[PDB]
């Protein structure tokens, strides 16, 4: 039935800037909040502020090198650590920002508090729309992700749990969570990701895992314009197969909604309604749930996205008609909560996405 969600938000969060000009906009998570909150949805969830995560919580995965360098950096400092920066690739698409490591605890510090209330068993559902950072590496920042907030949730849930089931529905691939468990089958990481000249440049479909990991590692590439029916298509049946094989006792979902209609960064054609699908599906299999944001650089449809997405964990019917807000005018011209797609021309065939998903239960029948 109905399940009981906690959810994981600090105030400070819509201050972090990364910069004139870079797409990463923390701002999305506060009117993602004000939103949610117009739309009455605070009435059936339970509200709590995350601590700022430790140095010593993130190096259970960090190095201690790499996370005392992100402690001590600063924009009046950086003349000082130009031989760190290049080491653990902080420049262009990870700049140094007034209160960086602040923001990694706050963003950490939600995943990680939702991970131990799933843990306890006082939720059902746990939600972190300022976590899902996924290209984190153990020694480097990447692809606007400094600490990997996913990774060390999931490693608090490993504490509990036996078998994790992390399920990426970012337009890019979930690379740094999939590289912190490629050689174990205590994790199954499975990402639908657009493949082929974009960034990160992993996740072939090839790529299935190594050593005890082998089969554990499931990734299913992707072309341009993929819109509601073909991802409807594809998501139910694998996922509805690898919860049969694997059996996880909890799961992680990252909601990047940079895979929407319109995105600054992405390619693909997914309304609202199409994203929050995967949701649903996942919240079907009743097992304790961490939801987590990640991409989206489009900012009014990511606060669409993740206020629609929380209205589908507390299972309560929301309007289109968009209530007064704090940010009400970057909804216009409709002023609508769903989104329509564009007349993008869909590069994945139904043959193709037959084909790929084929391939994917051919290798989920190695499982044991
Ligand atoms: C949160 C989860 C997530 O998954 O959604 C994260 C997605 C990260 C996408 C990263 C991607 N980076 C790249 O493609 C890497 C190969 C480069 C090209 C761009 N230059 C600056 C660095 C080297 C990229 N970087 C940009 C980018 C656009 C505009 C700017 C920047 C990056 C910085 C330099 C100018 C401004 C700030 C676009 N795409
Ligand atoms: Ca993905
Ligand atoms: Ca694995
Ligand atoms: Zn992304």
């Amino acid at each position: 039935g109905k399940k009981k969600v906690c959810y994981y938000y600090d105030g400070d969060i819509g201050n972090y800037y990364y910069g004139q000009g870079h797409p990463m906009k923390p701002h999305r998570i506060r009117m993602t909040h004000n939103l949610l909150l117009n739309y009455g949805l605070y009435r059936k969830m339970e509200i709590y502020r995350p601590h700022k995560a430790t140095a010593e919580e993130m190096t259970k995965y960090h190095s201690d090198e790499y996370i005392k360098f992100l402690r001590s950096i600063r924009p009046d400092n950086m003349s000082e650590y130009s031989k760190q920066m290049q080491r653990f690739n902080v420049g262009e698409d990870c700049p140094v920002f007034d209160g960086l490591f602040e923001f990694c605890q706050l963003s950490t510090g939600g995943s990680v508090a939702g991970a131990v209330k799933l843990n306890r068993q006082q939720t059902d559902m746990a939600v972190n729309w300022a976590g899902g950072l996924h290209h984190a590496k153990k020694s480097e920042a990447s692809g606007f992700c400094y600490v990997n907030d996913i990774v060390l949730a999931i490693l608090e849930l490993l504490k509990y749990h036996q078998r994790v089931l992390y399920i990426d529905i970012d337009i890019h691939h979930g690379d740094g969570v999939e590289e912190a468990f490629y050689t174990t089958d205590r994790v199954m990481t499975v990402s639908f990701h657009k493949y082929g000249e974009y960034f990160p440049g992993t996740g072939d479909l090839r790529d299935i895992g190594a050593g005890k990991g082998k089969y554990y590692a499931v990734n299913f590439p992707m072309r341009d314009g993929i819109d509601d029916e073909s991802y409807g298509q594809i998501f139910k049946p694998i996922i509805s197969k690898v919860m049969e094989m694997y059996q996880p006792s909890a799961v992680v979902l990252q909601c990047g909604a940079d895979s929407l209609s319109g995105d600054r960064l992405g390619c693909f054609n997914l309304t609202v309604k199409g994203h929050a699908k995967c949701v649903e599906v996942v919240k079907t299999f009743n097992l304790p749930l961490l939801m987590l944001g990640g991409g989206g650089y489009t900012i009014r449809n990511v606060a669409r996205c993740w206020t629609y997405e929380t209205a589908v964990a507390l299972d309560c019917e929301i309007p289109n008609e968009l209530p007064y807000n704090d940010y009400f005018e970057y909804f216009g011209p409709d002023f609508k909560l769903h989104i329509s797609p564009s007349n993008m021309t869909n590069q994945n065939t139904p043959e193709y996405m037959e084909k790929i998903k084929q391939r994917l239960f051919e290798n989920l029948r190695m499982l044991p």
